[PDB]
């Protein structure tokens, strides 16, 4: 159905930021964002892809399970928690950007457009470089189609195994106790403006699903808080959770 | 080798308790205890048997997905969360009896007993009703025959498909943070004596998991919370979690 609930640009507001929240009740089958447009225009998914390239590295083998280990380069980077040993599970919850590129190189350029297309994901376009394109490239996704995504993924309704769809969703676990679990990725798209924050996933309850995908304006790495303080503010206001 | 630790009973005292908390690591392959003795002591499982049970339910297509409903049956029982509808995941969360009495009457006896042989579970024994021998028959399991049995699970090497050990592995989901997840069931034995509480499951870290299996005498409902809180004081003091 789609609704408009313009109250929530509040909470952007008193952090002096601009971003969409866009969520939507499984058992209702009922939409809900603070702008409707945002929520239509589609932006770069940086690390939120590593959903779907976790998926195609699983299906295809490049990956066995989300146990093995993935020696680090020795390469030292920036990032302190990109600086060891990885699998599948905390390559995730880190975006080691560079654990992903190895993937992307090792599954190519026709293996990933091919299943892209079958996944029906963004505007399918992987123009760019093979181990980039989801950074810099020509792939771009809306939050409403990364809800869209994001359902055929939790109903293991992908063209690829129900394994590698059960993996993927083991790994996009953030957040549980007594009152919900939140399987979701983190995003932060940077290499080309604007630099936006991502939080795509789904909020599980006893009765129901809320799938849900936020971006917004991140002009610096200290504001990423956000992305989950912002969601979180509105699910609280939608009495989703306390 | 298996160190015992007895230091830990002190979290039992001063909750007027007596029990055990059985550990594992899994990388460096070592288990500690307060007690070794009662840590190999066989028990009735009560509802941590419903590990097993969803496995086996899972596996037989008895039950088909972890989304399944499983209608209330009208009778109302003393357990408000009984009485409502339910799938596999709450079914499991809120120890649903007689919706896991249900899945065993369809399992039946001969299946039943032949998984419990594969799963090597306890004294493999179905003696008694295949609708409540786990509260009040003749199957029994130690402390540290949970944790090989949960050792199993967790990588997939059961004698049943990996599909089922991937859903009760979710469905055992009961906390997640940045920290650690923890996959577990809680357990009430009290139709016969002695009544004991149970807690199994793991703590998943970064770079580790620790399997964990505690039992507790139980005399009244008032110190199930227990349960949880000995358990993780015992975490704390191990630095395994903050």
């Amino acid at each position: 159905e789609w609704q408009e609930n313009k109250s929530w640009n509040a909470h952007f507001t008193e952090h002096k930021s601009q971003g969409v929240v866009v969520l939507w009740n499984e058992n209702k089958q009922q939409g809900f964002t603070n702008n409707l447009k945002r929520a239509n225009q589609a932006f770069l998914p940086a690390s939120t892809f590593k959903i779907p390239n976790s998926l195609i590295a699983l299906d295809l083998g490049v990956v066995k399970d989300e146990h093995q280990v993935f020696k680090w380069d020795g390469q030292t980077r920036d990032i302190a928690t990109w600086n060891r040993d990885h699998n599948l599970i905390t390559a995730m919850k880190y975006s080691v950007v560079p654990v992903y590129q190895e993937f992307a190189r090792q599954i190519g350029e026709a293996r990933m457009s091919k299943m892209l297309h079958a996944f029906d994901y963004g505007n399918e376009d992987i123009s760019g470089n093979v181990d980039s394109f989801w950074l810099d490239g020509g792939i771009r996704i809306s939050a409403t189609e990364q809800i869209s995504f994001l359902r055929k993924l939790y109903h293991n309704k992908l063209h690829v195994s129900e394994r590698s769809q059960r993996i993927v969703k083991q790994a996009m676990l953030t957040e549980a106790n007594g009152d919900y679990i939140i399987a979701a990725k983190t995003g932060y798209s940077t290499r080309i403006e604007p630099k936006i924050g991502w939080w795509v996933g789904w909020v599980e309850l006893d009765d129901n699903v809320w799938f849900f995908a936020m971006n917004m304006d991140m002009p610096t790495s200290d504001g990423l808080g956000l992305r989950q303080a912002i969601t979180k503010e509105v699910l609280k206001q939608e009495k989703i959770i306390p």
